[PDB]
Order: structure tokens, then sequence, then C-alpha cells
């Protein structure tokens, strides 16, 4: 079911501080290689007024490059696929829920996301939009719950200079019974490789990969 | 624009732990005199897998009775109205945030609620449905970025004893600037009347008042 | 053991952002009556870079005064006494612990305290002393783990407008078996009565209170 | 003045749940090749009724290695050194801050520590002992507010399966102006090689080394 070369489709449903939105988009991918782009197109409440970056990593675990020793949770899943949640705890009080739902269908992914975000300040760097793409990150995995837990402090880069802290805790939950990993990482790079003025039509590039930590 | 006796409509849909749902919902009570009451239906997703408590707060601030000498904010906002926003942090985990769109309609109030719980473990009790109801609680606000915020040490009641602990904090917006009040309490009560079997009918009962430190 | 007027004596072991400092002060009230006046004086590390507001709350549960059907739990203890832990929450990052043990002395309190206080930024209102004493606040009280725990949503008001905010979380832990209350509140009022310029020298009193739920 | 092998010496003065301890201490290690070892005695206070492996990282940030492009902020912090400071937040509840002070004295390293450990249920992993060792873990640094700080998403392996999570957020501060890194990583792995039956008398061994993200 998991070709080397696939394609996937997704839907948003946001609110931001009050402001409603949807976005639509398509992507492909490596799966077997960590590589996965996808395009976004606003389809309403559009131009957005706050930060693309906040909604970004919204956007694949399936394209995950796993090591062979360990477990390829998200991937076992399919076909049936899998559910994922996030919170989002940004240093300045914002607060982003999100949940998604993760098919296959006719040999293309489809992603279902619903995003509330609340708390910014109006003059915070989401509001205002002062973000300029995120660092690199280390999420840290771990089985719990009969699930997959990850957890990972990421920053956004200031347009301005300095970084805009944020805590990301996620929910892995297969649809089905499969075998779930140990205690590891995973290593990711999201790139906003284009957009358009008024960011409602954007592209981004991520890379990322499974991994045991160095030491071990 | 806001009589003595209203009533208002409310329609909900949520999210907990990847299951979806939507409720419809009829209330009405004394704006001046701090009552509410509103009859819930589950209309979709039904019967939860989960505590209904946990949407009960979710269900009017309009109805605060406020003291001649605190400025009854979200009444001013009528009848433009007010948005509301809020975080729930669950002591193990759980993590729920609320948008919530409150208008003035021939002389009704109309709520919009979205909402996305997420983080919740199996086994807890909200997934596994042990909670009792909540306390009554003590809001403390205060104006900050222009808006009404406030935070609540809230508690659930066990079905076999003890309290499950959760944190509110909420934004109340405006649509249109009015006047803010300063530091002070909301005291509330919210009580399930009663309700079917499944909880795919319910009715809430709430009392609440603003007020001053008692010390002051 | 416990009359009707009594004092007591502290002393304390501070260290804020790498700066240490001690303290030493005598007080006296009304224990019955939910009254304490304490005056104090830095011995050591004076005089203090940071706000004095912080250190102001740790300096007497004793004193607070409880309605007949309350269980007066920190009095119960008496004469063997307890302990109390602290840890107070600052919304831009501010962590502080707090660790205390309270005794009986020839007929005089014994409190003795240590408080660790990190992470406050070099430009934020504690280190550049912008409070300007805190709001009287209401902690919510309730049995945990076999002691008494509670939490409160306080504020410092800030000298040039507006409010910083900190979450309180304490444990109150009697040094033998006594009865426990339920669900309660207590509300506080504390003031800094006086201090000199360097505030090395300082005096406050405190109003103090339980009590249950107004709508109860 | 720092030497390519070199030795310190650490004493630390803590609480834990109004427990009193001290600890003494001497290590040595390889500055520039990242690894360093310490023998601990609890010379007060013992033996721990808590889990030993709370304390262990409390116990030496000029052994970091660093590649050459990024510049080694505690090193060059020296010979004047520098102080540390540190919040542990415990999934339960439990919360530890933690301040350091970091000099060299005679060619050797001298570290002093407080430690303030509060919140604890009396029957989680730390107060009934049911840790075992913490994973290796990955640092997430920054510079900010003129210092260098940094989090990690750390986890103790638990003796009966599974894991106990605990989230450090630390602050290191050169005690004289010193070139800052940008947004960098430190992988580390701690291992507790020996110890006497009750805990009383401890040696570990931690291999520590800076570097950039994997993808950049």
């Amino acid at each position: 079911v998991i070709k080397e070369f696939m394609r996937f489709k997704v839907r948003m449903e946001g609110t931001v501080n009050g402001h409603e939105f949807e976005i639509e988009g398509e992507g492909e991918g490596r799966p077997y290689e960590g590589h996965n782009t996808v395009k976004l197109k606003v389809t309403k409440g559009g131009p957005l007024p706050f930060a693309w970056d906040i909604l970004s990593p919204q956007f694949s675990k399936v394209y995950v490059k796993h090591p062979a020793d360990i477990p390829d949770y998200m991937k076992l899943s399919f076909p049936e696929g899998f559910k994922w949640e996030r919170v989002m705890n940004f240093e300045d009080g914002g607060v982003v829920t999100v949940t998604q739902d993760s098919s296959l269908q006719d040999g293309c992914f489809i992603y279902k996301v619903k995003f509330i975000g609340v708390n910014f300040p109006s003059d915070g760097p989401v509001m205002q939009k002062k973000t300029m793409g995120w660092e690199a990150s280390t999420e840290r995995l771990y089985p719990r719950d009969g699930v997959l837990k990850g957890e990972i402090h990421k920053a956004l880069k200031l347009k301005d200079g300095g970084h805009y802290l944020v805590e990301f805790k996620s929910i892995y939950m297969a649809k089905k019974p499969v075998q779930l990993p140990g205690y590891y990482y995973v290593d990711s790079k999201l790139d906003i490789t284009s957009h358009n003025e008024d960011y409602t039509i954007v592209e981004q590039y991520e890379r990322t990969e499974g991994r045991h930590h160095l030491f071990l």
C-alpha cells in the first residue's frame, strides 16, 4: 500500500483568535526516503491575519524515514491509517490544539485537520506576523497509553532577530493495533519554499528522519 | 437589547481524542439575575465516549450578574456581541481549546462553539467517565491586551471519591470597543439538572455572579 | 498551645537569579482572628536586586481564621506543627520553589524557609523592580495525597499600570495525622505596611480567612 | 586555565518534600573530550528517602565537547566561571528549582549547588524509588536575555516498565561577558556507574557533546 512515491491531499478547517479559515492542499513525497512537499491554498478566510508558520507543521507522518530496527508505526498502520493529535504551547501564552485524520484512498493519502489557536497576544509575533520559519527540530518519542507520543522544543525565527519558543506535544494513534517502537528521536526540517505575497498560496518542503540517540 | 428575560440557542462542533460530535441546544435565563439553563442534545457522534462534564462549561457570559460599579463588559458588547476563547489544562495532560461566537438575533442570543480536546489518557477520568460534575468555582478576571481575561482553578468530582483538577484560562472579546473592568471575580455553580441514560440529552443550570474580592 | 494572641519568628535563606540573601523577622497576630504582621530585615545579601514582593507571601498559615465547620488543619497540627511547600509560576517564565518548616517554641511559632527563584528575565518586573504589591487573592484548597493542597491565581500590580501574573501551587503537611478538610477557599490580603528605602527593612500586614464558596 | 584533564569538587545542599540533605563529591574529566565522572557521598540526611536519579543531572557544563565553530560559552567564561539555574517539571506535578555556582580553584573546578524539590506525590516514582536511570537526551540551546538557555524533554526509566517524564529548563550565565552561540544542540548520556545499597555513595559517568542539528 505504501508505495516508494506517493501523494496526498489535505484539507484544514482552522480558527486563530476568532478568525476562521480553510485550507486545501496537495502534496507528494518519498515515504521511505523522508521527504515530502505540499502546496496549499487558502480557500476561505484569507489572507490570514496571522503567521503562516504556526500552520506549517500541521500539513505527514507516513513520510518519516525510519531505520530497520525501529518499528515504522505510522506506515504499519496502513492501510487503515491513523489519527494524530497535538498541543502547541507558545511562550507568550498562545495555545493550539490540533486533531487530524489520516487515510489511504485510491493509492493516495488523505489528511483531514481541525485546528484551534487561542490566547495569542495582539501584539505578539503570530498576530503581527513577525516570524520567519522554524529552526530544524528533534522530537523525543516514546510509547505510552498504547500509542506513540512525542514532544519537541521548537522555535520560530523572528524577523528582527531572536526566537519565539513553542513546545509541541503530539499523540499518534494507529487505527488498528500495530507494533509500537521504544524511546527514539525524529529530526525534522521544514522550509517554506515559496509563497505568494499575502500567504494565500504556499509551498513547503519537509525533510524528516527517525533514529536512536547518537550516544547509543 | 438585553431584556430581563432572554433565551439563546447553541450549537457545538467538537472533537475529543479523535471523536467527532455535534450538539444543539436552547437555553434561556435572567441576565440581570445571573441564572441560566440550557437543554442540549447530541445530534451527531452520540452517545459520547467521554465525560459530558468537560463540555458543560462551554454552554453564556451575558447572564453574569454584575454589581453596579463593575463594568458589564459582555452585556455592553451588545448588541454586536462578543467572542470568547478558552484553554482547559487538565492535570493528567488533557488539553482543550475552545472558540466561541456570541450574537443577538431576533431578540435571541446565538452561541457558536468550536471544541478540540486532545491527550486524554485512555484510562483517565474523562475517557472512562468517572466524573460527577464540577465543584462551584471562582474566576479571577482582569483587563489585558484590550480585552477581558480570566483564570479559574476548577475541579471535577470523581465518582469514587476525590477530585480531577483543571485550570481554565479564558479570553472575552467585545465585538466593539466597550468599557473594560478592573481586577474582579466571578463565582459560578453549574449543575447537570438531568440527563438521559447515555448523556444524549442533557439539561444544565448555572448560577453566576460578578463581584470584588471579599476583603476589599 | 495556640493562644488567641501569638507571635513568631522567621528566618529565610534565598537565592534569586544567582543572588544569595538571608532574612530574619519577627511577627505576631491573632490566630483565631486571621491577622498577622511581621517585620523583616535583610541580614545578608541586601539590598536585594529584585522585587521584595516575590518574598512577601513566604513570611503564616496558623493565623488563618477558619469557620467552625471547616477543619483547622494547620492549627490542629499543633503543637508538633507542619511543613509547607510551594511552587510560584510566573507568566514570563520565572519559577520559584519554596520549602518551609513551622514549629512551636516556648509558646512562640518558629518558621524556617528555603527559597530558590530562577529564570527571571533581566528586564522583567522582578529584576527591574517594577512591582507594587499584590492584589488580594482567593486560594482553592482540597485534600490530596493525605495532605492539604491549594492553588491561587495571583497578580502583582505594576508600577506603571497593569499586572504581572503568578500562579501559586502550595502543599500543607501536618507533622502528625490530623483531620483534613474538604474543598474550600481562603481569601488573603497582604500589604507592605512600610519599608525603608532600599527594602532592607520591611513590615507587612496580612489579613486571611477560610470559607466555603459563596454559592454554597 | 582549562587543561585537557581536569577535576572538580562539588557540594550540594538539597530539600525534597521536606527532607534535607547534603552531598559532597569529587569528579574529574576531559573538557575537550566531553567526558566526566564524579563520586558522591551523602554527608547529611542519608539514606535519601527518594530516587537518586533526580539529583544526578545536577552534578558539569565545562566538560561539554564543542565543535570548532560553535562558541564554547561555559569554557570561555573561564576562569571567572559561571552560574547555572534550572527548573525540572515532572509530569505528575513534581517541581524542582536548582541554582549552581561554578568556579576555578587552584586548577580545580568548584561547583556549589542549591536544590529544592517539591510536590512529589507520596506514591509517585520519586518518593517510592521506582526509577532506573535516565534515557540519553538532546538539549535545545539558544541565546536569550544575554545568556545561554536550553530545554530538554527527558525521561526516567521505570523499574517496572515505562517512563516517567521530566522537562528541563536551564539557564547558563557567564560570570564575565563572553561570546554566545546560536541555536544548537547538546546530546547527553548520564549513567549511574555504581552505588552502594542505600544510595549513600554513588558514582556517575557522563558523556556530553555539542553540535548542530543533523539536517543542517
